[PDB]
C-alpha cells in the first residue's frame, strides 16, 4: 500500500530527501487580494473573496489549505463549507484513503472529516510507486496516484502507462497543477478536458452540461471560477509544444557532493538555478532572460487590470440593474456575456506563471474577455437607459482588499477571529489522534 | 552622383543583380479589402477605403503606388489628392531627387509633380552608397539613403554610423518598412518615435501634437492611421531582441553556380528558402515551424476581427448619436476613445508579419485596442439613451467590399473608370517624358 510517511525514506534517498524537504524555505505567503482588491468583487459570493495567497513550497500545502479561511472554522466533522476534494492536491494521505476505502469513499463527507486522516505534507507518494522494489533501488517509477487524474490524460489521448517517459514527467504535476471542477452531489475532483483543453473547449464543455461554480452575489451571474491550469497553458505555449518538461525547468538533474546524478527535488523558481535550468539550452545571460520575462509579466498585468476594472464595472452595473427592477430574462443574455468575460479572464492568470509558460496565450484569452466585457456593458448601458437611468453607475471605494471585503458585506473581523480559534484548538486535536493511530510519526 | 538606373550594375554584380530582380516573381497582388469589408468602414474618409492589397515584390513598388485608387486620376502637376511623399518609398530615384535638389525641394508638390521623375525600381541606390568605391568590389556599403530614416535611428538612440554590420543590416529595411506620418505643410516624411516605438510611445505622442491623419466620415473622430510598423514589432519580438536580422530569414547568404558565397536579393517569403532560413538555427523541420506561425497567424486573425466588429459598431453609432442631435462637446470623450482604440487595433495588425515578428505584441496591443472600444460603446449607448434612443443600432449590409464602399458613399465605378484612363494615357506620357530626359533607359 502507499507509504504516506515521507521520511520512511530519508535514510534509502538522502539526495532527494532533503532537497524536497527544502521546499519548506519557500515561505513567504503572499497575500494576493491585497495585492489586487478587485479580485474581491469578481469573486463576491465565492470563498476565493475572503482569501486568496500565492502559492508557495510544497511543504506547506497541509498548513496553507488547514489555514485559509477558504475552508473556515468547522466545529466537528460534518461542518464547514468545503467537502473533502479540498484535500485531494495537498498530500500523500489522500492517495493512501483512495487506495483504503476507494475514490467513492474518500470523496464522502466534508473537508473537516479528513482533518485527523491527511497529515504528511505532499511527498514521495503522490508521485511515485514507492511499493515497486525499483524504487529501493533508486528508480523513480513515476505514477499517477490520483485515479481522476489518470482519466483526464486518457482523455485527451495521453494514457499515463503508453506515454514516454518525457511525457510522463509533467503528468505527474498535471495531477494537481490543472483546472478542475467538483463534479457531483460527491464532489469529486474532475478535469474539464473532455472537449480539450482551450478556454474555448472548456467554456464550451461547462455551457453544455451547464454547469456553474458560484452566483455573484453583486449581478447573481452563475459564474465559472478558474485554477491553476499550468499543464494546459504549458500545454499551449512554445516549451510544451517543444516538450520541454516541467522537470527541464523545475527540477533539473544537479550533483551530490560525491559526482552523483540526482533530480532536484527542491521546487521552486528555476531561475534560482539558472545554470542548471535555462542555461541548459539557452546561451543567454541570466539577466536577459529575467528581464524578457519580466517583461511579459507586467505586459499581462497591464493588461489584467484592465479586464479586471471593466469586469468591475460590468458586476456593479448589473447590480444597478437588478435594483431599478430588471427581470431574469433582461438579464441574462447579460450574464451570458459576464460569465463568458470573467471566465476567460480567470483562465487566462490564474497560473501565475502564465507570463513564462505561454505568455501569447494569456494575452489572447484576456483580449477575448475584454470582447465579453464590452458587449456586457454595452448591453447594460442600454437596459439601464430603458429603468430611466442615463449616467454611469458609481462604484463604491475599492482600494484596499478590506474596503473591497466590507463593500460585499463580508463580516472579516469575525470571519478571522473565528479562524484563528479553529486554527489554534482544532488544528493540534487532529494531530494528536493522527499520531494515535499511527499516520503521523 | 546617385545612380537609380538599375541596370548600370547588372555587368558587375550579375549574383545580386540577378536575384533583385527577380522579386518581379512575386506578383500576385491580392485585395486586402475584399478579404475583410469592415476595413471599409474604419477608414471612411480615407484613400484606404477605396483601395488597399496586401504587399508583394519590391519589383512592383513603382507599378503599385502608380495604380493604386489611393493616388487618384491627376490630369497634371498641381493635381491629385496626394503629395510627392508617397513616392519616398517606392524607386532610388527619390534618393536622386533628394540629393540633386535637396530634401525639402524633393518633398514640394503634389505626387503628381514625381510621375515622370520618379520611374526606376526600388533598387541598389537605396541601400547602398554604390558611389563607394569598395562597391564595384563587392563590399555592401550600407547606407542609409533616406535623410528621415537616419534622423529616425538616431532618435531611438541607435545612430546608423555607430551600429554594427548586424544592426544595419535591419535598418536599411527601416528606412521604409515603419510606421510614419506627414509632418508640416509640406508634408515631409516622419518617423513618430521621439518617445519610444511603443503604441503608447506614439499614441502619446501624437496626442501631444494633436495630430490627425483624418475625419472619419461616420463618426466625425479625428483619426490615426498606422502603417505597416516592421521595425518597430520586429524590435518588440524575441527575434529582434536577440538581433535576428530581417536580412537573417528574408535575404540569406547562398551560394552561386560556382559555390560563390553571395546576399540573395530575392526579398520574399523565408519559408521558400527554410533550408537557408530557419534551418540556420532551428533544429525543428519546416512543416513544425510553418505550422506554429500558421496558429499564431489565425489567433491574431480571429482577435483582430473580434476588435473591428467593436470599431465598425463604435463608429455606426456615433454617426447615430450624430444624426440624433448629439453636440461637439458630447461626441468629444466618445471620439477620443474611438481614436485611441482604433490606433492601438490599427497599429497591432497593419504588418501583415506582426504573427511571426511579434505575435505577443501583437495580441497585447489588440487587447489594448479592446479596451477603449469598450469604453466607447458604453458611453454611446448612454448617451444615445438621453436622446430617448435605447435600441441597438442596426449596421449596413457590409459583407463585401462592394457593398461597404456603396454603403459609406463612395463611387466607385466613376473612381475606377478616372483611374483607368489615368494609367492607360498618364503613364506612358511620364515613361516617355523620362527617357526624353535619360532618367530611364
Ligand atoms: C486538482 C488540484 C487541486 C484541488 C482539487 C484543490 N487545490 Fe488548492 N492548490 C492547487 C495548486 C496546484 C495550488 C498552487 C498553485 C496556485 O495556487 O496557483 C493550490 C493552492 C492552494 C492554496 C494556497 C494558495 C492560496 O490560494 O491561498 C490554498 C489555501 C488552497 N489551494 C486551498 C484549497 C481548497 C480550499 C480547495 C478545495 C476548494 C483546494 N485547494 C483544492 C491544487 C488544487
Ligand atoms: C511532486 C512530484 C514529486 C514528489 C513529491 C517526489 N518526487 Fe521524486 N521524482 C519526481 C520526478 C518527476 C522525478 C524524475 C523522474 C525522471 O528522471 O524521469 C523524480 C525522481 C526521483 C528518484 C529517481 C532518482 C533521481 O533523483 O532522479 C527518486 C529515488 C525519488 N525521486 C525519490 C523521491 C522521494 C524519496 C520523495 C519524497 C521525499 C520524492 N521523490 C517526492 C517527482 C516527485
Ligand atoms: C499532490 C499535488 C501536487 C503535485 C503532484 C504538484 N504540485 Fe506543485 N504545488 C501544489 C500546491 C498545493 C502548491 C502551493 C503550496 C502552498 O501554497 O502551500 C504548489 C506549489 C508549486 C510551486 C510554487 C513554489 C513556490 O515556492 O512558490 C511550484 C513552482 C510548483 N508547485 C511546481 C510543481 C511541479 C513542477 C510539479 C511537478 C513535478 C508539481 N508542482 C506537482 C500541489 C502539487
Ligand atoms: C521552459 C521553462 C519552464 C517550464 C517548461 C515549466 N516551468 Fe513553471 N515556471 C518557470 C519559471 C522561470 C517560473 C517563474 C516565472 C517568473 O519568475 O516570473 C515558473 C512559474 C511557475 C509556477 C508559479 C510559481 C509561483 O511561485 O508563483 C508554477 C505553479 C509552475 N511554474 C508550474 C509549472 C508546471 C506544473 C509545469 C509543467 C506543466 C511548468 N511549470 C513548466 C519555468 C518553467
Ligand atoms: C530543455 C530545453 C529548454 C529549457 C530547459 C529552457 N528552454 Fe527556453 N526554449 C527552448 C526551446 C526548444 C524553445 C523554442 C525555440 C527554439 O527552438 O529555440 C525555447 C524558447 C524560449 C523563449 C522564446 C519563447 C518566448 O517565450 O517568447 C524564451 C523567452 C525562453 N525559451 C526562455 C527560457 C527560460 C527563462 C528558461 C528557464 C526558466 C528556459 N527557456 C529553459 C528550450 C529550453
Ligand atoms: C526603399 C523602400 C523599401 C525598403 C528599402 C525595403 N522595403 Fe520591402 N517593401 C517596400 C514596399 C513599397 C513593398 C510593397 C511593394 C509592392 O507591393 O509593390 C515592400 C515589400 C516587401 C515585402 C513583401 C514581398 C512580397 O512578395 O510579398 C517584404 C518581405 C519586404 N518588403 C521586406 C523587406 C526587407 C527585409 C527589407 C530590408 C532588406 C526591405 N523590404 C527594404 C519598401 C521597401
Ligand atoms: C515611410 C515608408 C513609406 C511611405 C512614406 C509610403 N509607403 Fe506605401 N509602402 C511602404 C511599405 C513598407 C509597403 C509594403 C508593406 C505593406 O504594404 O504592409 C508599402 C505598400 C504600398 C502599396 C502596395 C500595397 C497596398 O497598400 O496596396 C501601395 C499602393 C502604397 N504603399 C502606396 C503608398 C501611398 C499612396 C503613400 C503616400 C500616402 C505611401 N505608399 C507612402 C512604405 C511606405
Ligand atoms: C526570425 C524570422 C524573421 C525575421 C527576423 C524577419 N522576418 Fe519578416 N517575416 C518572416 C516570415 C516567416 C514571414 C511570413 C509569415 C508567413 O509566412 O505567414 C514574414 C513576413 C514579413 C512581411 C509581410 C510579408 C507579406 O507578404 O505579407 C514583411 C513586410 C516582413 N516580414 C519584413 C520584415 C522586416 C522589415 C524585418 C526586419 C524589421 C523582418 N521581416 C524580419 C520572418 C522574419
Ligand atoms: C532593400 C535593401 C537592398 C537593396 C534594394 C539592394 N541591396 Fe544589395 N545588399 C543589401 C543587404 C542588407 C546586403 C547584405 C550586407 C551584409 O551581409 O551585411 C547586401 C549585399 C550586397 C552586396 C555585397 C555582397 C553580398 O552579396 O553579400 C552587393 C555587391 C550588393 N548587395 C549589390 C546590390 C545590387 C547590384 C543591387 C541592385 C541590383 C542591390 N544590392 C540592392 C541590401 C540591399
Ligand atoms: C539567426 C538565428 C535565427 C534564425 C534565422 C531564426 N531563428 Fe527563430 N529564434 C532564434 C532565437 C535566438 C530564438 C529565441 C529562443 C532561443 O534562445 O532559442 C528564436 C525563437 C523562435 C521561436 C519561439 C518564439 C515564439 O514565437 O514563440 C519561434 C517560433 C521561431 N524562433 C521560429 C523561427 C522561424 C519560423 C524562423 C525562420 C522562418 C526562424 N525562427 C529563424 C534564432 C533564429
Ligand atoms: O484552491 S486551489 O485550487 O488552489
Ligand atoms: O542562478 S544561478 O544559476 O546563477
Ligand atoms: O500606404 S503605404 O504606406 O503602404
Ligand atoms: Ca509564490
Ligand atoms: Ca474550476
Ligand atoms: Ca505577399
Ligand atoms: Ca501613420
Amino acid at each position: 500500500t502507499v507509504e504516506a510517511k515521507n521520511e520512511t525514506f530519508a535514510p534509502q534517498h538522502p539526495d532527494q530527501y532533503l532537497s524536497w524537504k527544502a521546499t519548506s524555505e519557500q515561505s513567504e505567503r503572499v497575500d494576493a487580494l491585497a495585492e489586487d482588491p478587485r479580485l474581491v468583487i469578481l469573486w463576491a459570493g465565492y470563498p476565493f473573496s475572503r482569501d486568496y495567497n500565492k502559492p508557495r513550497g510544497h511543504a506547506f500545502a497541509v498548513t496553507d489549505v488547514r489555514e485559509t479561511l477558504r475552508t473556515g472554522a468547522p466545529k466537528n466533522a460534518e461542518d464547514g463549507p468545503l467537502p473533502m476534494a479540498c484535500w485531494s492536491c495537498k498530500s500523500p494521505d489522500v492517495a493512501r484513503l483512495i487506495q483504503k476505502d476507494g475514490e467513492d469513499g474518500y470523496f464522502h463527507g466534508k473537508w473537516a472529516r479528513g482533518g485527523p486522516e491527511i497529515v504528511n505534507n505532499l511527498g514521495c507518494a503522490d508521485c511515485h510507486n514507492t511499493a515497486s522494489p525499483e524504487f529501493a533501488k533508486g528508480k523513480p517509477e513515476l505514477t499517477l496516484s490520483r485515479p481522476y487524474a489518470a482519466r483526464a490524460m486518457e482523455a485527451i489521448g495521453k494514457p499515463f502507462e503508453k506515454a514516454g517517459r518525457f511525457d510522463q514527467q509533467s503528468m505527474v504535476c498535471g495531477q494537481c497543477h490543472v483546472e478542475y471542477y467538483f463534479d457531483g452531489k460527491n464532489k469529486a475532483v474532475k478535469f474539464p478536458w473532455d472537449d480539450g483543453m482551450k478556454v474555448e473547449n472548456m467554456e464550451q464543455y461547462y455551457d453544455k452540461i451547464a454547469f456553474s461554480d458560484w452566483t455573484n452575489s453583486l449581478s447573481k451571474t452563475p459564474m465559472l471560477k478558474a485554477q491553476h491550469p499550468e499543464y494546459e497553458t504549458w500545454t499551449a505555449g512554445i516549451h510544451g509544444k517543444n516538450n520541454v518538461t516541467c522537470i527541464d525547468c523545475h527540477m533539473p538533474k544537479v550533483q551530490n557532493a560525491e559526482g552523483k546524478l540526482y533530480t532536484d527535488h527542491k521546487i521552486g523558481n528555476p531561475f534560482d538555478n539558472f545554470a542548471q535550468t535555462c542555461a541548459n539550452c539557452h546561451t543567454q545571460d541570466k539577466a536577459a532572460l529575467q528581464k524578457v520575462v519580466a517583461e511579459r509579466k507586467q505586459s499581462i498585468n497591464d493588461l489584467k487590470i484592465k479586464v479586471e476594472d471593466q469586469l468591475v464595472h460590468a458586476h456593479f452595473e448589473a447590480k444597478a440593474a437588478l435594483d431599478a427592477g430588471a427581470t431574469e430574462a433582461e438579464m441574462k443574455p447579460i450574464q451570458d456575456d459576464i460569465r463568458h468575460a470573467q471566465w476567460r479572464w480567470d483562465l487566462a492568470i490564474a497560473s501565475h506563471g502564465i507570463h513564462m509558460h505561454a505568455p501569447e496565450e494569456g494575452l489572447r484569452m484576456l483580449g477575448t474577455a475584454m470582447d465579453k466585457a464590452a458587449d456586457a456593458r454595452t448591453k447594460l448601458a442600454r437596459l439601464l437607459a430603458t429603468k430611466g437611468i442615463t449616467h454611469e453607475i458609481q462604484i463604491p471605494d475599492i482600494s484596499t482588499k478590506e474596503k473591497a471585503q466590507q463593500a460585499i458585506g463580508l463580516n472579516m473581523e469575525q470571519i478571522k477571529a473565528e479562524k484563528q480559534d479553529f486554527i489554534k484548538t482544532v488544528i493540534p486535536q487532529w494531530e494528536e489522534q493522527a499520531r494515535k493511530n499511527g499516520l503521523l510519526s
